[PDB]
């Protein structure tokens, strides 16, 4: 029902707010760097520290410009934020393994 951060509990976001974008709320990418992420996509999140400035540079997103999103208790890197697109305008790509699933 909610996920939390897995390090650290923080409250991150809920299982209601997943998002289908392309047709699926997950979506298996890898960076410049080989790392594999496996990203959730949320509507919305929140206990996140949003950082830097937005890119569009090597964006899994269409249309999208990031920055990276950081669990604003502990630090974890979480995921990202999406922005300056269309339909949304906006959304998260949090990493399922970073969180943890409980009761609200
Ligand atoms: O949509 C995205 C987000 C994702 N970005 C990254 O992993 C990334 C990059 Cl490229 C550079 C730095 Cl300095 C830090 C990070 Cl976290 C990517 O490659 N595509
Ligand atoms: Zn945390």
């Amino acid at each position: 029902s909610i996920f939390r951060c897995r390090q650290c509990g923080q409250t991150i976001s809920r299982r209601d707010w997943l998002l289908p974008m392309g047709g699926d709320h997950e979506h298996v990418v890898f960076n410049p760097a080989g790392m594999i992420f496996r990203v959730w996509c949320f509507s919305l999140a929140q206990g996140l520290r949003l950082i830097g400035a937005p890119s569009g540079e090597f964006s899994w997103f269409k249309g999208y410009d990031w920055t990276i999103a950081l669990c604003g208790q502990c630090g974890s890197h979480l995921g990202w934020h999406y922005e300056g697109g269309s339909q949304p305008q906006t959304f998260f790509g949090l990493i399922k393994d970073r969180l943890a699933e409980g009761p609200a």
